[PDB]
């Protein structure tokens, strides 16, 4: 199994490596918001993804706003369920503090510190855990140097007091697209990665060149959210551009999590409406996006 084989992950010269120092690449799925589609996040559905799709990482998208954790903290228990299922299935798991409408990570920074203190105290002695402290910082007034980096410099110390070196993914500006700025002003923690998010509906040649720039500065990049659709999560399925990005990520050995595991009627959703929330999906229960993503992970 994956975690038994690769064990402790770390960053070495800007690259994600296992405990023997070998490069590793994680490929999996992200849940949709846990406050809306939490029924698809359970041991059985995760086991089906592992066994039938070949996933080696699962991302628990805990929205903070929009009816998420700040409005009802009960969703933190669903994150715990996902983490424990990943531990039982021997796969990696990303704990995502999913900011979005609350566009500056500093808005709920005290709550984030308390949440990450609890999560790292509970699960800090497992190698499966990857922390994602701010999904998608966004807005012209939310910059890397003034807002995002200082936020990370307050939250990372909290995690590091309990868990010295599991991987931490830090969001970047402009909905986690501005890896150039983060790469030119990196954080001191040696086991940090910078998030890069893309949607296949957007022509991506310059964005690929921007990721290459960041990689050239020695910044480790995790594609913690990407979709086959347009940036809204809907608007069509763009498989030609998605395949270009898949090939690019393999060439650069970039780890990734696809958005998202839900039956919602939007192009990026991986499942069709009567898909069983506990897995075992037939061909007809997978959407065009989900069919493609499953093929990409099985091929790997
Ligand atoms: C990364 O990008 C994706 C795609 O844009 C984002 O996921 C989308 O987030 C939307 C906003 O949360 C979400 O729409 C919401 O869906 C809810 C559940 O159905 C509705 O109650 C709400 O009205 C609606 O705005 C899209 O369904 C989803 O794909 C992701 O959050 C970003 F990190």
């Amino acid at each position: 199994s994956v975690v038994e084989e690769h064990g402790q992950l770390s960053i070495s010269n800007g690259e994600l490596v296992n405990e023997r120092g070998e490069q590793v690449q994680l490929k999996g799925m992200s849940s949709h918001g846990l406050q809306w589609y939490g029924q698809f996040v359970n041991y059985e559905s995760m086991k089906w993804l592992r066994d039938d799709w070949g996933i080696n990482v699962f991302r628990a998208a805990m929205y903070t706003s929009s009816g998420g954790y700040i409005d009802d903290p009960s969703v933190k228990e669903k994150v715990k369920e996902a983490v424990e299922a990943a531990i039982d299935l021997d796969i990696y798991v990303i704990i995502d503090w999913h900011i979005l409408s609350d566009n500056d990570p500093n808005i709920y920074k005290e709550e984030a510190k308390d949440f990450f203190d609890e999560m790292s105290e509970l699960y800090g002695d497992y190698p499966n855990v990857i922390y994602e402290i701010a999904n998608e910082p966004n807005g012209s007034d939310v910059t890397w140097g003034n807002q995002i980096k200082p936020y990370a410099e307050e939250v990372i110390p909290i995690i590091r007091n309990n868990d010295p070196n599991n991987i931490i993914i830090v969001g970047t500006g402009t909905w986690s697209q501005d890896v150039h700025h983060a790469a030119d002003n990196q954080l001191a923690d040696p086991n940090v990665m910078y998030a890069f998010h893309f949607y296949a509906g957007t022509h991506g040649q310059n964005l690929r060149d921007q990721v290459d720039y960041a990689l050239d500065q020695g910044a480790a990049i995790f594609v913690s959210e990407w979709g086959t659709s347009a940036a809204t999560g809907d608007g069509g399925v763009f498989l030609d551009e998605a395949q270009v990005w898949i090939d690019f990520m393999d060439e650069r050995n970039l780890s990734w999590a696809n958005w998202s595991l839900t039956h919602k009627d939007e192009s990026s959703a991986a499942l069709m409406p009567g898909a069983n929330p506990t897995g075992g999906w037939t061909e007809a229960e997978l959407s065009p996006s989900g069919t493609f993503v499953r093929e990409k992970i099985r091929e790997s």
